């Protein structure tokens, strides 16, 4: 049978959650995607081989901690962590998400990639070495993204599926 991975895309709006969730669909940059829009979306690809199902859960909205929200972010097998590397306050929310989602999956092992989206952009605030650092302290893989030129999506997407296949 062809494997399913739930991939859920996390972080502050305005990332680009969208842009690259509509990259690995579409491909094609989305520089304007209605920022209010959740929803999901699937893509059978090829990653080392085996041909699987992604279902991609692009998040979006206010945050609201409730039994029905958990539940539903409770469905990702795994989860990319974005930030935008020209905006410091996405990169300092970062360990608020990485918190919630192991408190909705009751684990320590939850499947996770940071992502510092937006790398075509001359207007860094984020250095790399820093990014990179934060990811060595949480155990996690690091990709450097940009939406607009393709920069790193399928590695985004196809390190998260390794992260969920060493997990199972
Ligand atoms: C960084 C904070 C600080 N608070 C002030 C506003 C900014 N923030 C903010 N804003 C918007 C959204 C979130 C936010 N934090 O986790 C999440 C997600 C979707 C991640 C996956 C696991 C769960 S489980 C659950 N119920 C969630 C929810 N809603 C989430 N979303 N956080
Ligand atoms: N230059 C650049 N702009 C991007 C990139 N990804 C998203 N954007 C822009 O960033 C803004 C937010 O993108 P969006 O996908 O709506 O973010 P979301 O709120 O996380 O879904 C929009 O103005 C997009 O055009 C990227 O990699 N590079
Ligand atoms: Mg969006």
């Amino acid at each position: 049978g062809m494997t399913e991975y739930k991939l859920v895309v996390v972080g502050a709006g305005g990332v680009g959650k969208s842009a690259l969730t509509i990259q690995l669909i579409q491909n094609h940059f989305v520089d304007e995607y209605d920022p209010t829009i959740e929803d999901s979306y699937r893509k059978q690809v090829v990653i080392d081989g085996e041909t699987c199902l992604l279902d991609i859960l692009d998040t979006a909205g206010q945050e609201e901690y409730s039994a029905m929200r958990d539940q539903y972010m409770r469905t990702g097998e795994g989860f990319l962590c974005v930030f935008a590397i020209n905006n410091t306050k996405s990169f300092e929310d970062i360990h608020h998400y990485r918190e919630q989602i192991k408190r909705v999956k009751d684990s320590e092992d939850v499947p996770m990639v940071l992502v510092g989206n937006k790398s075509d952009l001359p207007s860094r605030t984020v250095d790399t070495k820093q990014a990179q650092d934060l990811a060595r302290s949480y155990g996690i893989p690091f990709i450097e993204t940009s939406a607009k030129t393709r920069q790193g999506v399928d590695d985004a997407f196809y390190t998260l599926v390794r992260e969920i296949r060493k997990h199972k």
